[PDB]
């Protein structure tokens, strides 16, 4: 089984993992194993001095603190996050485009995104009177939640995988952890979208042919899409991932309005069992979310990103046709 | 005592309101006297239908959450800012502009919008790497956690003066509250007075007087400044008022300075007891926030603000006057 793990990491820098199996290999630590590899890749170790031990004990501390009973929002989903962004941050467009610590930022932010969710949303936590909520002023409630855990973790025994960072460094990197984890708050993808086209619009390529990003706006701007556009990957993932991820959000979204139900509130879109439509569902998100980011994505990076947008593509292709 | 106690209530509607013989006078209770009286005097209790005696007991449950060794940043503040904000709001320029719930979430806020402060910055808690900054993240620290102690506080017994409240009038003052709190995080003094200019060069006013504000955007944002003024407005009180202010706040500056030193961190502008110039900042403080904000403020309501500027303009003179 060590064997055959090990193999299906050597995967880790291609779209399309086999993560659900990677998940069952590595006795359900995807996301400690997958981190792993890819801070090995990157040699993350050896640049910021991170002992091994107090890496691989913070990612264990991490994964538990992901909810196992939680269909969608899990460590499954987080170690996902975590390998989509990192085959984006590979692409040839953005080569040494950013430093260490911005890579650095960006796959400890996909790894936390989504720590300790609790399998309903922010506008429900929000309706429920809900202590998350109440402690956050009903403002981005899950993904503060998010930061403030995957920041304490890093108190635990042997887990500061910081530790030999300067404190510039550390200071630097978590005011960009903030500024992406943030927004991964989905009400603020129009913003984040419009602000991407924008930038496509406007776009800078330096003599070497890869994009310039000369300040730190333009630089967390495009962190913040690109891993906003790997907590959007689902999708444009071969399709028997996409469908295993649809059937999860479906089973996460069935249970809460479920709950809602039962307390008498209207039930959120796509939460009632009874006058639920998962297919067309599908298809009016990639219509009208996943398509339009990926395909300014894919603009930002052309031509880096054309197969993830054929695979897309050929899924929407897919659900539609189950409808008639 | 209870009786002279009753003649200094009288001029609640007057900038310059005797807060400190008020406070002694009180028993230390000036957060609840004055919330009471004012809620009297705008028939608030009556409007809600708010029990007499949960507005009692919240005001205590409230006014215990601030420090009593916080010489600065406590309850007698909290009641100088709601009776500030009181009078602001009969500014004739904006005769009822704002509904009963919106005067409502406008002096509630004034209530609670310290409540729970330890006597030190935002950024000296995000600094030394405090539990609430890692609750929130850097972000509004103090602001986040006076809303989130005001609102909790309403869970008790017999304090929820809302309770009367239709669900969409809690849920609005509930929004409208959170705005005007995190407004008074002096971070974001700038943008807030950006707005209130760029309101002054679209003012669109009545013959008959009164500011003409339709959008909750353009709405909100005058409140955001008003409880910001009523926030700011030690300077533009009576002399002997602002001297006892500038005292107390100079204690509270000190103090957190002796811990930026004991702790090897760089203290804080105008914390350093040994290098200090208290009149100097005063002056400093007028010149580039205090004016510029209640001159802005003069212009949106002119002229129904000017004997406040003029008292500001007094006390800087003044102030000035005592640097040799
Ligand atoms: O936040 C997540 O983790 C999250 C995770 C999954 C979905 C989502 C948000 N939002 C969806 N829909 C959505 C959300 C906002 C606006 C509009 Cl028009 C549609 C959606 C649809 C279908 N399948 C999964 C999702
Ligand atoms: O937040 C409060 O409660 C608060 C309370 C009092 C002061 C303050 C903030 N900020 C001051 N100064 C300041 C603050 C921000 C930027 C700049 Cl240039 C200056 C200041 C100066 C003099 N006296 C009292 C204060
Ligand atoms: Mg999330
Ligand atoms: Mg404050
Ligand atoms: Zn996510
Ligand atoms: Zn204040």
């Amino acid at each position: 089984q060590e064997d055959v793990l090990a193999k299906e990491l050597e995967d880790v820098n291609k779209w399309g993992l086999h993560v659900f199996r990677i998940a069952e290999l590595s006795g359900n630590r995807p996301l400690t194993v997958i981190m792993h590899t890819i801070f090995q890749e990157r040699d993350l170790l050896k640049t910021f001095k991170i002992p091994v031990d107090t890496l691989i004990t913070y990612l264990m501390t991490l994964e538990d603190h992901y909810h196992a009973d939680v269909a969608y929002h899990n460590n499954i989903h987080a170690a996902d996050v975590v390998q989509s962004t990192h085959v984006l941050l590979s692409t040839p467009a953005l080569e040494a485009v950013f430093t260490d610590l911005e890579i650095l930022a960006a796959i400890f932010a996909s790894a936390i995104h989504d720590v300790d969710h609790p399998g309903v949303s922010n506008q429900f936590l929000i309706n429920t009177n809900s202590e998350l909520a109440l402690m956050y002023n009903d403002s981005s409630v899950l993904e503060n939640h998010h930061l403030a855990v995957g920041f304490k973790l890093l108190q635990e025994e042997n887990c500061d995988i910081f530790q030999n960072l300067t404190k510039k460094q550390r200071q630097s990197l978590r005011k960009m952890v903030i500024d992406i984890v943030l927004a991964t708050d989905m009400s603020k993808h129009m913003n984040l979208l419009a602000d991407l086209k924008t930038m496509v619009e406007t776009k800078k390529v330096t003599s070497s042919g890869v994009l310039l990003l000369d300040n730190y706006s333009d630089r967390i701007q495009v962190l913040q899409n690109m891993v906003h556009c790997a907590d959007l990957s689902n999708p444009t993932k071969p399709l028997q991932l996409y469908r295993q991820w649809t059937d999860r959000i479906m089973e996460e979204f069935f249970r809460q309005g479920d709950r809602e139900r039962e307390r008498g509130m209207e039930i959120s879109p796509m939460c009632d069992k009874h006058n639920a439509s998962v297919e067309k569902s599908q298809v009016g998100f990639i219509d009208y979310i996943v398509h339009p980011l990926w395909e300014t994505w894919a603009d930002l990076v052309h031509p880096d990103a054309q197969d993830i947008l054929d695979t897309l593509e050929d899924n929407r292709e897919w659900y539609q046709s189950t409808i008639p």
